[PDB]
């Protein structure tokens, strides 16, 4: 996989965000995980991680992987960096997000995912407290 360039355009949720790619809007969503939604448990604390990664980081990039690249609602379907440090993993690490939405074909970062989210539950780290 390649990393590309993207600037943020806007937080929106623990697993969304707009950035500009190519030059044009796009909304993002995180490929490997679910947070959950701003109203449920949680959704509010993986809301504001996202929103503090994506804000402070430097270097904004999307790695796309080798199957759909857009789901069925035109969201983009990337790992998303900030200066380097991938927020899909980043979410599952400290228990705001769940491995999730784990289709054949767009799943490269699935065991680095799952051995994130081994170590959270160890923890017992917020979704797994
Ligand atoms: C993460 C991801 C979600 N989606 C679709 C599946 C789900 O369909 P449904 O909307 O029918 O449930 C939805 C989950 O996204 P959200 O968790 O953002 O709601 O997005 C994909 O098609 N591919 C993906 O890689
Ligand atoms: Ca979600």
């Amino acid at each position: 996989l390649h990393k590309e360039p993207a600037t943020l355009i806007k937080a929106i949720d623990g697993d969304t965000v707009k950035l500009m790619y190519k030059g044009q809007p796009m909304t993002f969503r995180l490929l490997l995980v679910d947070t959950p939604e701003f109203n449920e448990k949680y959704g509010p604390e993986a809301s504001a991680f996202t929103k503090k990664m994506v804000e402070n980081a430097k270097k904004i990039e999307v790695e796309f992987d080798k199957g759909q690249r857009t789901d069925k609602y035109g969201r983009g379907l990337a790992y998303n960096y900030a200066d380097g440090k991938m927020t899909n993993e980043a979410l599952v690490r400290q228990g705001l997000a769940k491995v999730a939405y784990v289709y054949k074909g767009n799943n490269t970062h699935e065991q680095l995912l799952r051995k994130a989210e081994a170590q959270a539950k160890k923890e017992k780290l917020n979704i797994w407290s």
